[PDB]
């Protein structure tokens, strides 16, 4: 298993716009196209980010290369934050995919604010982390997906994700 195996679990594939667990569009691996409420705005953006007038589909082949940006983004982004780097390169290996999923997710800024689990995390506090990163939207939001990644921190290991 490894952060792209994983997120491919967590995102799904689609090949067509779709709507997010919270009504924006994406398409692909969760790949963010806008937040916006247009269906236009989002077949802009996408043509925009493959180079080529899709109308609102897209190759296998596309999707993977918008994946492998957005992951080497969610990579740098967390080495070039403040707060996320320290923790991030206090981490073991499974455990940092573990940060990069929720930074695909929400975003550096939307992570690096949860100060308290950061510390945790720091810490090597892994059940009191777990029980911190539970009191949050997140959690309540796409429990099962939050469910995966906090066991993630939690063990160490990759149990929640082997099955799926
Ligand atoms: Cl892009
Ligand atoms: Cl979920």
């Amino acid at each position: 298993m490894n952060i792209f195996e994983m997120l491919r679990i967590d995102e799904g594939l689609r090949l067509k716009i779709y709507k997010d667990t919270e009504g924006y569009y994406d398409i692909g691996i969760g790949h963010l196209l806008t937040k916006s409420p247009s269906l236009n705005a989002a077949k802009s953006e996408l043509d925009k980010a493959i180079g080529r007038n899709t109308n609102g589909v897209i190759t296998k082949d596309e999707a993977e290369k918008l994946f492998n940006q957005d992951v080497d983004a969610a990579v740098r982004g967390i080495l070039r934050n403040a707060k996320l780097k320290p923790v991030y390169d206090s981490l073991d290996a499974v455990r940092r995919a573990a940060l990069i999923n929720m930074v695909f997710q929400m975003g550096e800024t939307g992570v690096a604010g949860f100060t308290n689990s950061l510390r945790m995390l720091q810490q090597k506090r892994w059940d009191e982390a777990a029980v911190n990163l539970a009191k949050s939207r997140w959690y309540n939001q796409t429990p099962n997906r939050a469910k995966r990644v906090i066991t993630t921190f939690r063990t160490g290991t990759w149990d929640a994700y082997k099955n799926l």
